[PDB]
């Protein structure tokens, strides 16, 4: 499949280099599985997701989006016009308030959460979560982070937007997970993304258009948008069956676009992600 004048992040993942804009994928489009956006939730009558999107969970008087965040990233994973995963079942977990804002404790809870919930949903091809967040080093939020890879889901997580080693920051230091560093449409690093030996993956982050609460869409920046790209990525190469939760991190590394990158750090990885599809 072929989507034209698709945001560059999209083009940019199914692409060998950087200044295109159509976006190539198997049009199986990540059908069958499923992703948790652990977050502000998901503004899931946006009708770009098709109604594939619902919350499922909240620590907060409503289950809803009243930020735009979650719903943005959720965009990236799975949206119609913005997602990577286009056919992908979207599970809103909402972990922090409008203001952007979680307790540690809550955010653990919520992790804990989808790695029972996922017994209660249909994800034949693999389950996915993508945590846009984090805060300073915490071993509680990386063991729970750890917990929740080991239970079968693949977790992508930023990897912070300090221009900072990761390695002081949570769930991004935690090993066992998918630690997703930002890039620009001219292939550099973000100029706020964090870097480190605990970076696994880079994915773009700068200027990225996806979905936004009250049914409209914005560009913005992160590694927040990041993560989803990476997350959308595994989910639509699980369906492919190309490789598992546990597996994943490691297949979309192996097949990265390598040394393309500018501005990465002596000993941080240089690869971007990219879906290998030939059309
Ligand atoms: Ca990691």
């Amino acid at each position: 499949a072929a989507q034209t004048n698709a945001p560059w992040g999209l083009a940019r993942i199914s692409s060998t280099s950087p200044g295109t804009s159509t976006y190539y994928y198997d049009e199986s489009a990540g059908q069958g599985s499923c992703v948790y956006v652990i977050d502000t939730g998901i503004e899931a009558s946006h009708p770009e997701f098709e109604g594939r999107a619902q919350m499922v969970k909240t620590y907060y008087y409503s289950s809803r989006d009243g930020n735009g965040h979650g719903t943005h990233c959720a965009g990236t994973v799975g949206s119609r016009t913005y997602g990577v995963a286009k056919k992908t079942q979207l599970f809103g977990v909402k972990v922090l308030d409008d203001n952007g804002s979680g307790q540690y404790s809550t955010i653990i809870a919520g992790m804990d959460f989808v790695a029972s919930d996922k017994n209660n949903r249909n994800c034949p091809k693999g389950v996915v979560a993508s945590l846009s967040l984090g805060g300073g080093y915490s071993s509680s939020v990386n063991s729970a982070a750890a917990r929740l890879q080991s239970s079968g889901v693949m977790v992508a997580v930023a990897a912070g937007n300090n221009n900072a080693d990761a390695r002081n920051y949570s769930p991004a230091s935690e090993p066992s997970v998918c630690t997703v560093g930002a890039s620009d449409r001219y292939d550099r690093r973000s100029s706020f993304s964090n870097y480190g030996s605990v970076l696994d993956i880079f994915g773009p982050g700068t200027s990225i258009l996806s979905t936004w609460i009250g049914g409209s869409t914005r560009s913005i920046s992160g590694t927040s948008m990041a993560t989803p790209h990476v997350a959308g990525l595994a989910a639509y190469l699980m369906t492919l069956g190309k490789t598992t939760a546990a597996s994943a991190c490691r297949y979309i590394a192996d097949t990265a676009n390598k040394g393309d990158l500018s501005n990465i750090p002596f000993g941080t990885v240089n690869l971007l992600a990219y879906n290998n599809y030939q059309a």
